[PDB]
């Protein structure tokens, strides 16, 4: 909601209140079971310094509502985004802070399900999700010459945290996308040195991490069809549920398909398929991290209100070598936003 | 404060900064405690008119404690009080899901009107008496627009297997019925739920299910506010033995609250109250008083945005209480800006 | 940003998104790596009557340099939270978490692009942000002397867990006078130290003491300021070799700041800061802070800025207290509203 536009500065305070419940049998399911209510709050501020130069800054927080008021009140509360930047004319834009990864610009094609989906976009995982300390140069329409040809280059700074799961080293990434008449093809790739703490993990053996992904999309006439393929090297985090041993998969092969139609009255049904297969797992060989079919629909009452149901037909085997949940999960959500 | 109203959507960003200090003897053996109690609140109450009959809404609220340092204890007492979204359709009623006030609190709200303290039986994360996560609530006003002033609600409570028994709950259902005429209000609320296994394993109280019910009377007109609550709980009210360092639920509680207030036209509003919560058949102590005091307080409203208040509690708890409940008085002084 | 102003109430929702990186060794002054953070708060004030006004201000810090795991809340805090009243020329009174009265003096030299104001530690009696302070503030001395401002502040005892964040009952004050672009200030405060504070190995006293003075020229796009102050049993000190925490018995604080504001936007800054601790037990006379500062800020407008802040660190490689001896340079790109 645009609350302020005086004297050349625009501030957009926005938020969502998401009443959400997960339904599953009883721990060994896709998403879990119980209350999943959360709220969001953030601002998108932007100042016109002159007709060519734009200054901007964005922050977004997540307040989980499925916690008590004692001890565990702060569980799951994060800062998803926090960055500030400058955009100049047809040259492009530069921002620094906590932002999406340059590979997520590729993975964004298939991340369009009512609640689940886009399972390959792990947070604090190099270039596929949110990540702290990224300097991003972005260019749209290639210096204002070729409409629809957008690219970005992104440098990633080392984060030596106290856990291997959420740490990273110095690295670089980039994305290229061209769109014409509602079509879209994208290519994104990035690499970084694994931190010394990550190297000591039992799972995954390497000196450098790699993520790349490509995408196809048709977005026109109330029809959305999207496909993503990508591979990771020593990047995707994995955890042996049996031994509670964590690390990184040496190689993953990721496929995502999404099919949605948008009706005029508001209902938007969704079918999707996602499979994430890890290879060369230490003492396991190949094991499926993600594998399911999706059937769900989103009803938009308007721009401000929506409800949905998202049913995951989990395809993971009961004897999965890594302890991955095999049960189905269905989510019921009612979302107010401004 | 309504910050946004356009394209059939209204947003009301609200907040308050409450300068608060507790004065007590010492004060671990007092009613409320002692020292700085400054805190801040923030939230939004959004509402969109989908059509002339259907309305969507949502509300969120957070608490930022101001009596903490910038060290390890930075977020000590930071909570999200409310978080839900819902739909209201003509005279059929309203439905929301999220974290909301419990259906028994709708009865408990009659005497929960002291300048600082009060409403002691409305524990947070305690089934139907207070703020609780994962509640689906249906509300009907004026009984489908037929009987103006006759409101009822039904509420489903999902199981929350949390790490502590104090904050856990199982599947439960509750309801409330109230009637209002010319500023008179009578209400009855009740709810029952299955206790979790971790709750059962705790000492103090043996129960298949927890039960909370309460009744309320109030007069709210001509600058006069009178109110009364009576209620009983079964395996619901959390309790702690200070000597033993053991905790659990009281098998039976009996709760009475009385409030008398006059609103002077120039802003001052004095408050007298009485509160007593007795725990019956406590495992290893039998009958023991949880809360017992008299209240004397006054709030001065400068306007709708600024106010100050003093709240003194005449603690009626004997020093020899079996559970170790505080015996000393507590007085609270507050200066509040809000919007 | 004035978010709301109807029927005599004004609310100002404000915030900042600060992209920030520290460049160092890899034992430095400021550190090394991502320092991105966000700020959010409101400054609401209502005109209750013609002569009396009510107000309240809050502010939080959301760190951006953390992950989304266990360390998500690392560095999240409430800086300010208070409410108060202001009556005509009588003055103002507010209670909550606010600035200490010694910071009003320390504010003269706390004006660098990123660092500086080392003496204004958080939760440190009267010298920085502190919780549970009742402050009476009078401007222009009941409207008699233009530019003569003073304040008195009562600090409540805070039985905080650790001695680093604890304090006892105490009183403080500040007096300032300004004339034709010049300004002089004096602030002092004393408080009863906590018993847990007294048990700590470094520092010994029945009460903590802080005072500071300041003079500055702030006109014609020039800013020169100087602060001198001394503390007794108030400044927290820590030995890295021994992992032992306490309070310096005596400190001597000097801060110098020199800036010029170019009309076109650039605003360079040079500064000098030295904090010497006297007779710390086991080490005697040691310094806590010592450096020269070279920095510039570029203000595109009121809402956007970028800066570079380079610290020449004077602390030697063999410092007895283990204070960092490496240099730190900060690069920041700041949007605010
Ligand atoms: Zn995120
Ligand atoms: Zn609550
Ligand atoms: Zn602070």
């Amino acid at each position: 909601a645009e609350i302020y536009n005086k004297d050349g500065n625009k501030v957009d305070l926005y938020g969502k209140a998401v009443g959400l419940h997960y339904f599953s049998k009883g721990e060994n399911s896709y998403g879990g079971n119980g209350d999943m209510t959360y709220a969001r709050l953030g601002f998108k501020g932007e100042t016109q310094i002159n007709s060519d130069l734009t200054g901007y800054g964005q922050w977004e927080y997540n307040f989980q509502g499925n916690n008590s008021e004692g001890a565990d009140a702060q569980t799951g509360n994060k800062t998803h985004l926090a960055f500030a930047g400058l955009k100049y004319a047809d040259v492009g834009s530069f921002d620094y802070g906590r932002n999406h990864g340059v590979v997520y610009d590729a993975l964004g094609y298939t991340d369009m399900l009512p609640e689940f989906g886009g399972d390959t976009a792990y947070s604090d995982d190099f270039f596929v999700g949110h990540v702290g300390g990224v300097a991003t140069y972005r260019n749209s329409n290639f210096f204002g010459l070729v409409d629809g040809l957008n690219f970005a280059v992104q440098y990633l700074g080392k984060n030596e945290r106290d856990t291997a799961r959420r740490s990273n080293g110095d690295g670089v990434g980039g994305s290229i996308s061209y769109e014409y008449e509602g079509f879209g093809i994208v290519g994104a790739y990035g690499a970084a040195d694994r931190t010394n703490l990550q190297e000591a993990q039992p799972l995954g053996n390497g000196k450098k991490a790699e993520q790349w992904a490509t995408g196809l999309k048709y977005d026109a006439n109330n029809i959305y069809l999207a496909a993503n393929y990508g591979e990771t090297r020593n990047a995707t985090p994995i955890t042996n549920k049996f031994t509670n041993t964590s690390g990184f998969a040496n190689k993953t092969q990721d496929v995502l398909l999404v099919a949605q139609y948008q009706f005029d009255f508001g209902l938007r049904p969704s079918i999707a398929y996602t499979k994430s297969k890890a290879k060369d797992v230490e003492g396991i060989g190949d094991v499926d991290l993600v594998n399911y079919f999706e059937v769900g629909a989103t009803y938009y009452f308007n721009k401000n209100m929506s409800t949905y149901v998202d049913y995951i037909i989990n395809q993971i085997d009961s004897d999965n070598k890594l302890g991955v949940g095999s049960d189905d999960t269905v989510a019921v959500g009612i979302v107010y936003q401004f």
